[PDB]
């Protein structure tokens, strides 16, 4: 067996120290756009986020009511592939053709969309997710360290090369990362088998040591774990491009869950992709989308504030991080 | 007085990293044979377990219906020693005769047996379970690190060489492990003074250099610390060869004990073998062997294969695990 | 990023062990004069507290009544500057012509006050202040590791030179303390992103290396994280020359919110400066000031004799501070 | 400040892990016998207890028919010295003229018994006491590491030379044990501003240096932190050669207070020394001491043959001694 020395940590062992705040730094002029797809150095990628914020491929948070909200935000929607093909298509094709601020639109002008896709029928449901218009596909996976995933993008490849853009995994160490980066990877997802906040860590070295070996960039994306808006930040400043959230989208107006009343609270149903419909529960109701958002990356501003920067990339290379003592917490 | 650095730790502060998977890695590949008796290089054991569980030498667990339940699956009993030596030979006989599929049969294609026997009566005890028709023996003991171990021992080889095989202990260091090594026991148990997970490791790292020294492969047994499935997967990625579980066994249909009914809820006896009967409860029934066994081990054999591992062997060498943070738990 | 190895702890883990007591130390012979504010070395400070105690700049606690029965006991409080311009003025010159023991005094024997001011109107209420009769001023902020501050202080020293004392910050490392001093403060405030003890610690570590090379002592300010009475002593055995308290002085009878009899149990109210009148709650009703304060610091000159001090320097040269381990918490 | 880097350590931290047990290691053959008070290189203690147990200084726990109790199994009580000087050595003379198995008992056959004495009134209260017949004194105080107890033992040498033995203090590090040892105390009592454990592990290892630079053995007591039986083989393993108890005596039938029913429960009276009579409370009847004492006992001759020794002296160097973590916990 092979052993770690330190044992993983999560989102709540840390915290950011202060940095010097200049009177330039205000919210209104921090900067949140980040990368969603690899580049190489020099160039600009295809596509960039202006909000580090994107909904969980899950059946109780991405629907094309989330993805037409949060595209209009600056986020996208991950549509769920847990459906038919046909179905699947047709939300993308909604979002697409919605239309007849800072909104993630195409060159017509239309709100972009990610969908996601398995490692069994993308023979059959990537073509009509392309068709349908999709702007990216994200291969759902909660193990991504596997052969399926290099077969999935492989085949992309040699039928589009670099015009589809597919994320993968879900791994939690370099080594993983490093497979899929090799494999053709466009953005790849970190969490599971490790803390949250070291899997991060450990997976962003690995990808700037693969940067500077390669001079391609690769977006890495925090999926879950974030429990606060202050975890938010700290995904972002310990090297995450952009974080993927499920429960907190599923509250919002837009999920496409149903609302249910239970004695005083209106609350919405949330279920996992692995319930037997994995959890099934409920998350308070919060609102429209739009409000939530505008209220958790205000803070997001400020803290970056706090910490002297105006944009994530200055974020992650001022940010100062200490670890915090067990009894603290 | 000798101090140890590092504290020990428990099943339960660690977790394993995926590893690569192969397309060819399905559950329904996985083999979970292990060696049961000691060997030397070169050659196989004269005793493999098909399933790397067996049960606990205890009253309220290892009759002679479980034992015929696990020899069935793939797994062996150990009929409890604190009993009188006509009944407890009387048990061997029955599950040796019981016959007039992963079953663990003998030559005669009849169900394996194993024995518990203490360290006082075994020169009137061991005769009676050879005759009856024992096929491995297992010295009862909670602290095993004794000359008493190695006395009775002794005598079976003096009176049998190595035609009879004796499992021992329950040590917690390379210490007790080469103690009992040198002694002539065929198999270690693991577990009491140390954490569970740390004694293992350490146990098992002797028992490599033990090998690598010898040239003698001594198959470890941890014996009990178990409380999930997950635990099972964490042992055998260890070093560990089989685990030994009481509580988990004395759920089913086939343990000696009684079914209660407490308002609502089926429950069978559960009693320690320190209990004035230590303590004494109940464990929530859970219905047949087969069923759970067979739940149990194909959880099992999914994580093995995240691991990228298709035979424990495999998992041993290729597991990558990390201790977790005392806030993660 | 910047990562930090050790954790931060709380005032909680440590635990002063004690020193050799010489029959000469007793309670009342315990000195607890701090210097308030900057001076070099060879010389004393201008200002020197009679007891280590200031109270928070918060309209729950720092009004007229509480700076007065404060500075007759030889603290020093600060008005609260969350307050027009015109009414903390009137605060702050009804202490100072009152009249009309450890008693903090002026030249004039008025009792000494201190008063917060924030980054925003300096220019119009500093010079307010100074006219009142203001002691000491205190840029009151969460983070004071900002060019808001050293704006502030530049435009105080500019009007009035070294002739206004101004307190400033709210800094948790060297960085900050650093930055703070070359902009000139009088004294830092210590306390927000980290561990209490850790704070202090690392701050005033970077306070000694500075006196070392300017000659230039700066007293530092534990502001905050203090629970109970040995906290006080630790925070001043490791370094801190004074503290601010909040919740503490609440309690007291004179305290600025109403006393609020709750089914039995007389509380004061208290609300956070950044609450929505933050937090808005209760503390326990202590009764006066006097012999609260008078309770508080016998413990502390205990203990100091416990390690062997007669004066805050001695505490600080001769105190062994243990760190505690989590279970024994 | 000078810090300290491991933390200090509980009792429920640690785990003895086993050792070779031999075939003649039976608790019957178990000797706990120990040094009260200091001897040089090549000599016995004037005075050896028959079981490593001595009750506490306090007035809810030894008293004179505590003292007789004690005394008749091995152990021995230091009477309170918090009464009259008078009352005390009463009670010093109802123990030594009482008459008229492990009885610890002097030249004369009378029973053994021990008196607590302050750095006050030693002037007057010494005399009383040594005329009384006390066998041995111990300064109580919670913190010895003072100048006060070496003025007391110093005036008790002068007096009476190394005639009448002396325990002092109540130090939790070496340099407070070395300081009490250069004083003349006979034995040194451990146990406050430190983690139980670590103190016994610190105080012992400056004892065993002091011993290899001077030729003296000095004894030392753990006093007080034993939550179970498990701990008092721990503390002796650790180097403590005897344990002093409070709460555990208090329960018993010989304790000087008083028996309360309440509601079904049996009780008995238990304040501490700085108590308005420091706590007022109850601890569970408990019965006679001799029946207690005997099940504690023998359960730690078991543990210190599953650690392979006979004696203390042989515990001490052959236990095996690890750190639990946490979580463990």
């Amino acid at each position: 067996a092979k052993y770690y020395n330190e044992p993983c940590h999560t989102f709540n062992e840390y915290l950011l120290i202060p940095g010097l705040s200049t009177v330039d730094c205000i919210p209104s002029n921090v900067n949140l756009s980040t990368p969603l797809v690899k580049f190489q150095k020099g160039q600009q990628s295809e596509i960039n986020l202006k909000i580090p914020l994107v909904s969980a491929i899950m059946q109780s948070v991405s629907g094309e009511k989330m993805a037409i909200a949060l595209a209009r935000e600056g986020g996208i929607s991950f549509i769920f592939g847990s459906q038919s093909i046909e179905s699947q298509a047709a939300m993308v094709h909604a979002v697409k053709n919605f239309k007849a601020h800072n909104e993630l639109v195409d060159s017509q002008k239309r709100y972009l969309v990610g969908a996601g896709i398995n490692t069994r029928d993308f023979r059959e449901r990537v073509p009509a997710l392309v068709e349908a218009g999709a702007d990216v596909l994200c291969i759902d996976s909660s193990d991504g360290f596997s052969e399926w995933q290099k077969i999935t993008i492989g085949w992309i490849r040699e039928k589009y090369g670099d015009k589809v853009k597919v994320g993968a995994g879900n791994i939690v160490d370099g080594e993983g990362f490093r497979y899929l980066a090799d494999a053709g990877a466009d953005f790849i997802k970190i969490g599971i088998g490790r803390g949250q906040a070291t899997a991060v860590i450990d997976v962003v070295a690995e990808r700037n040591k693969y940067f500077e070996e390669t001079g391609i960039y690769i977006p890495v994306c925090s999926d879950g774990g974030i429990v606060y808006d202050y975890h938010m930040t700290l995904a972002l400043a310990m090297g995450a491009d952009f974080i993927m959230l499920g429960r907190y989208f599923a509250r919002f107006e837009e999920s496409p869950t149903r609302k249910v009343t239970i004695n005083g609270s209106v609350m919405k149903e949330y279920w996992g992709e692995g319930s037997s419909r994995g959890v099934d529960s409920y998350v308070p109701y919060a609102g429209k989308l739009k409000d939530n958002v505008e209220a958790s990356l205000n803070k997001v501003k400020s803290t970056m504030c706090n910490c002297g920067a105006l944009t994530i990339p200055q974020l992650q290379s001022k940010a100062k991080i200490t670890l915090v003592s067990s009894v603290s917490i």
